């Protein structure tokens, strides 16, 4: 049981993120601090295979022209990313920041008029401080922007 | 671990043949041999190397083409994962790429601007690993001259 699993974690940089693996092939996800705090999404359409017994890795590509390769190992409370960061969002990463889904174009347009090389790359650990199988499609585990103390909110079932 | 000096030859799914020497624990050198954009070498890539677990292991970059890498080796297995994200053009004009990249590592950054990004094209794939000799470490002729048809059995049998 990997799909339906919902997790938080903490990049050694400090950045507190927070996914939630939908489908074989979907994402949710929040970011609740760090550069880009703010920012959440659904419905990423995503890579997603099992590497070995306990390792499995989540791959893919941003409207935003973010590139993300993230592998996580449930069993040891670790997980490691790597994000391709065009340029851009670097310098503006607020723009980024918003429900994706109502934005789209957006992200589309601004990929286009700001620059994009030399890509700012975040490659990190994180230690898993959530892991919560909510089962598969459940539209709602990832359905509101996030706010100051919510992922303690989520940590304490509060 | 004794992962670094690892010298690897393996086949994607797509068919694809590539050849990954890890020289440090933030350098590499590849070459590759079928698909899309055989005939493409390159050397010294610095790249982000991690163990994640036992015998399973991280080496990510970005290239001065646009674009990114990010591949997982389980060697125990015989396995490897690799995604790679190609700028639209990469994919258009795939020849560009074909090259000792280090004589012209101007000519990817001239080209990343001048042609379309996006669309990004994405493979993402398994691959079998079909060698594994560690040739230790800042061995620097391991990889020191461009493929050629056949190259990959050379290597696997002797010459
Ligand atoms: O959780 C991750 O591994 C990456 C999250 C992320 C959120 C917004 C971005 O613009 C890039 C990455
Ligand atoms: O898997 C590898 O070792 C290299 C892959 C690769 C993909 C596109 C390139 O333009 C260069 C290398």
């Amino acid at each position: 049981n990997f799909i339906g699993s919902h997790m938080i974690y903490t990049y050694e940089n400090g950045w507190e993120a927070e996914i939630y693996i939908k489908n074989d092939h979907t994402i949710d996800y929040r970011i609740h601090s760090g550069m880009v705090a703010g920012r959440w999404v659904r419905d990423q359409e995503v890579n997603i295979v099992k590497l070995t017994e306990g390792v499995y890795k989540v791959s893919w590509t941003e409207p935003t022209g973010t590139d993300v390769s993230l592998n996580f190992m449930p069993n040891e409370k670790r997980m490691h990313g790597i994000i391709f960061f065009p340029k851009w969002v670097h310098e503006h990463p607020e723009i980024t920041v918003c429900y994706q889904n109502d934005h789209i174009d957006l992200m589309k347009e601004s990929r286009e008029k700001y620059e994009t090389y030399p890509k700012y790359v975040v490659p990190e650990f994180a230690e898993i401080t959530f892991l919560k199988n909510e089962g598969v499609d459940n539209e709602e585990v990832i359905s509101k922007a996030p706010y100051e103390g919510m992922t303690d909110d989520i940590r304490a079932g509060r």
